[PDB]
């Protein structure tokens, strides 16, 4: 069965999937995206060197690709990230001028978002803002504009498409007692009550064996940050086992603002850990044991 449609007969909006042109064009990829997830983001195309690899000068095939091939078979989409470290060319990473940054951040975000304008749910707007300890990361945002740039990412990113939902993610909050997850509860708290427009925490988890358990209790701590939606990324899993992913679909189950599981990959071979064997499909394809134990969680 599609875990997509059981997850949607739950009450959630979607079963979602990581991807791009590079992996549509070959393969099984497609038709298993088409039968099993209902909502596809994209891995590389939409991060800023493949978007604007030189000022002004926007790059939008593969992103146009992926959001045609969306459209055309019926998937939501997810969108980022639009602020972060990763991904970042020499040419903004080099900037002084704090008048500079802002205004190439603004038409950044401004310009992507409005090409898509209404047809993006999700938008991973600011991504991977914390340290381990809660405080803030050194990025050349931080350094140059102050801790003023992320209300800026926001309230630009409003601006430009009022219809998406606009998140911030990071990693490493998959424990109620880390440091970390705590602190974006918090901070997250205190910028809505100034008006920052977050709609959405999304929990990058790389899990290893046995961290599934701990996602119980760290769920529903996301959650009190009050805003409309908590969404779960599961990047990595090799070393987990399906009691690893039963407890994370549970998690979502039971949290109510939580929307839908992202999973980053089809199939094993394609993982950045594709030998720990952390997904869903094999390198044959063919379904794990653990994506059985979704579809039976699921179930009835």
């Amino acid at each position: 069965q599609s875990i997509d449609q059981l997850i949607k007969a739950r009450g959630k909006v979607y079963f979602g999937v990581a991807t791009d042109q590079n992996r549509l064009t070959t393969g099984k990829n497609a038709a298993i995206i088409k039968a099993d997830f209902g909502m596809v983001w994209p891995e590389n195309s939409m991060q800023w060197d493949a978007t604007e690899p030189s000022q002004g000068n926007f790059n939008f095939a593969g992103a146009d690709y992926l959001v045609n091939w969306a459209q055309q078979n019926g998937k939501l989409i997810g969108a980022g990230c639009l602020v972060w470290h990763n991904f970042l060319p020499s040419w903004v990473s080099s900037i002084t001028d704090k008048n500079t940054l802002i205004n190439v951040m603004k038409n950044h975000i401004t310009t992507l978002m409005t090409r898509y304008k209404g047809k993006i749910r999700t938008w991973d707007v600011v991504g991977e803002a914390f340290n381990e300890d809660g405080s803030l990361r050194q990025n050349v945002f931080l350094n140059v504009i102050g801790e003023d740039y992320i209300p800026i990412a926001f309230q630009t990113a409003r601006a430009a498409d009022p219809n998406a939902k606009l998140y911030i993610m990071d990693y490493n909050l998959d424990s109620a007692s880390y440091p970390k997850t705590q602190a974006i509860v918090n901070r997250v708290k205190q910028w809505r009550a100034a008006g920052v427009p977050i709609d959405g925490i999304g929990s990058q988890m790389h899990l290893s064996a046995g961290q599934g358990a701990g996602v119980l209790q760290a769920l529903p701590l996301l959650a009190s940050a009050g805003t409309p939606e908590v969404s779960i990324l599961m990047l990595d899993v090799a070393g987990a086992s399906p009691t690893d992913y039963v407890n994370v679909v549970n998690a979502c189950l039971n949290v109510q603002s939580c929307v839908g599981i992202t999973v980053m990959g089809v199939a094993d071979p394609d993982s950045a850990f594709a030998s720990s064997t952390p997904l869903l499909f094999d390198g044959n394809f063919n379904p794990k044991p653990a994506y059985n134990a979704i579809v039976q969680d699921l179930q009835q």
